[PDB]
DNA sequence: GACATGATGCCT
DNA sequence: GGCAATCATGTCA
């Protein structure tokens, strides 16, 4: 019913492929031509479907009945998930050769910052496939099924996670520190200690998110990128990044990444998806 | 089974 | 730089 525009080029197969690898069973459904998932805007809940239209560079958003009242907030969420604000002619004209290979590359955002936080935490150490299994387990155990769309389940809400038993989450296959971290993150969301949208001083914000238990530099940086759609952050502590920077240490990688300001976030994404990439020997 | 390795948090 | 950490895989006695 709703239509949003985007500025070509846009690589929909990469975006959907990125979201597919991380899809939580019963929450999201990712196809080649569309994306769908349960969605809760406050006491309102339902299913959102995003169907791109490469031809007319338009994204069609469909909403089940229960979300109609809060349509705009739903559109705002899909626009942050799919990064429709992106001006590729600017980012590429800044990353040079680094982006030449994938010009329609976008920053996968999120639909709800608290949810992205959960994911960030359970995305530590393990592979993308195991973090996905973990998040599915947490969802099946703490989420709520939709009334009118039984196949779907809503992602666990902060209140429910704040009440959870640490051991109950642990027994799902995660370290206790990780389980406790989720419980603390949920309590921050409950009271508002968790910035739900990008703040004025991202750096200072991350610095504070780093005081929470179970949340370190990788998690806060990753959260900022995905949950706040922050455009200028790098993940030097990332397992695949250290592998892209053979030998170089995190701090090194840091000064080296600076050359990509203020689009470091996009650079991280291009480097993640450039199989044999390596730094241009200084 | 005792290890050790693959895929972040946090302390000294 | 080391200790803690979970599930999955691969050695080795
Ligand atoms: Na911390």
């Amino acid at each position: 019913m709703y239509t949003l525009n985007w500025q070509p080029p846009y690589d929909w197969s990469w975006m959907l492929g990125f979201l597919a690898a991380r899809a939580v069973s019963s929450v999201e459904t990712v196809a080649d031509s569309y994306y769908a998932r349960s969605l809760a805007v406050g006491e309102y809940r339902g299913v959102v479907t995003a169907i791109p239209d490469i031809a007319r560079h338009t994204l069609h958003i469909n909403l089940s009945a229960g979300l109609e009242p809060v349509a705009a907030e739903c559109l705002a969420k899909m626009s942050r998930l799919f990064d429709l604000q992106c001006n590729p002619q600017i980012v590429n004209g800044a990353l040079g050769r680094l982006g030449a290979a994938r010009p329609g590359l976008r920053l996968p955002g999120c639909v709800d910052a608290f949810e992205q936080g959960v994911r960030a935490i359970l995305g530590q150490l393990v592979s993308v496939a195991m973090a996905a299994k973990l998040t599915a387990r947490v969802a099946q155990l703490y989420g709520e099924r939709l009334d009118d769309f039984p196949e779907y389940i809503c992602f666990p809400t902060p209140q429910r996670l704040a009440a959870a038993d640490p051991q109950a989450l642990k027994a799902l296959g995660m370290p206790l520190k990780r389980a406790e971290a989720l419980i603390h993150l949920a309590n921050a969301a409950l009271e508002g200690t968790l910035p739900m949208t990008i703040p004025g001083d991202v750096e200072q914000a991350m610095k504070t998110l780093q005081t929470f238990p179970g949340i370190g530099r990788w998690t806060a940086n990753y959260f900022a990128l995905r949950g706040w759609q922050a455009k200028d952050v790098f993940l030097p502590d990332d397992y695949l990044i250290k592998q892209r920077f053979p030998g170089m240490t995190p701090a090194q990688i840091r000064r080296y990444a600076e050359r990509w300001k203020p689009w470091r976030s996009y650079a991280l994404l291009h480097i993640w998806y450039t199989e044999g990439w390596q730094p241009d020997e200084a």
